């Protein structure tokens, strides 16, 4: 049977079970280790932005729900100055949350920061920005530029899972895995930057390991390493990923 590494987190268990299913051999390689941070940790930069800002941008979903959860658990009022705020998304997810709170974003970008610079205003004053773990310095700089001080809000945190990253490096390299897919562009730079050997990583999922990836900016991470992936899922679904994937396999 075809052995399918799954990079995820949150998904393992559903991988495992539709792997499963389409005759796949399931192997769980997480590659990143999260938490949700204390709201006290952070209670100063909240208060910071209850006092109101020039500029708010949110990169996830997640981020922006943990984020109005914590103003409610500090008795903050953060629909006001928000609502008063210009409202930058940086993709889909976030620009959904926005607007579930009853905050539309003004403008959204394509998922990338990238995207977000000709979205960024000249202006002045303080802008928040909302994080989820992992630097993001061309944004930070460009904010910067633009003559805003940043005020960084960080309600959860995505970061590498060391071990774990050693433990996939070293079964890619052992010829052990067929495919390796990945669904967020920070598990391809974690892994990356995490593994003892990157030319031979990418040696790896360019000549023997196929490296499949659920949406186009985890697509562009791969390559932005110098791998590109053997399959891009663009429904987010693993179900049709995975059968994607079968597909395009017999079609060689």
């Amino acid at each position: 049977a075809v052995r399918v590494a799954y990079a995820g987190l949150r998904r393992k268990e559903a991988f495992k079970a539709l792997a499963e299913k389409l005759g796949f051999t399931p192997l769980l390689f997480p590659v990143q280790a999260t938490e949700k941070v204390p709201v006290p940790e952070y209670r100063d930069q909240v208060r910071a932005l209850a006092q109101g800002v020039d500029l708010f941008l949110a990169t996830t979903g997640v981020g922006v729900r943990d984020l109005m959860e914590a103003g409610k658990a500090l008795g903050l009022d953060l629909e006001g100055p928000l609502a008063k705020a210009f409202r930058l998304a940086r993709g889909a997810k976030a620009a959904r949350a926005l607007k579930e709170a009853g905050l539309p974003p003004h403008a959204v970008g394509d998922g990338t920061s990238k995207s977000l610079l000709p979205l960024l205003p000249q202006g002045r004053g303080v802008a928040a920005l909302q994080l989820y773990g992992k630097p993001l310095p061309l944004l930070e700089n460009a904010l910067a530029e633009r003559g805003y001080r940043v005020l960084p809000l960080m309600p959860y945190r995505h970061l590498p899972d060391p071990e774990g990253i050693l433990r996939l490096e070293e079964a890619l390299l052992r010829g052990e895995v067929d495919a390796l897919a990945f669904v967020a562009a920070m598990q391809v730079e974690f892994l990356f930057e995490g593994a003892k050997d990157p030319k031979a990583l990418r040696e790896a999922l360019n000549t023997r390991v196929k490296a499949l990836a659920v949406g186009r900016v985890t697509a562009d991470a791969l390559r932005e390493w110098g791998v590109k992936p053997f399959y891009v899922d663009e429904t987010e679904r693993l179900g049709s990923m995975l059968q994607g994937f079968k597909r395009a396999l017999q079609k060689e």
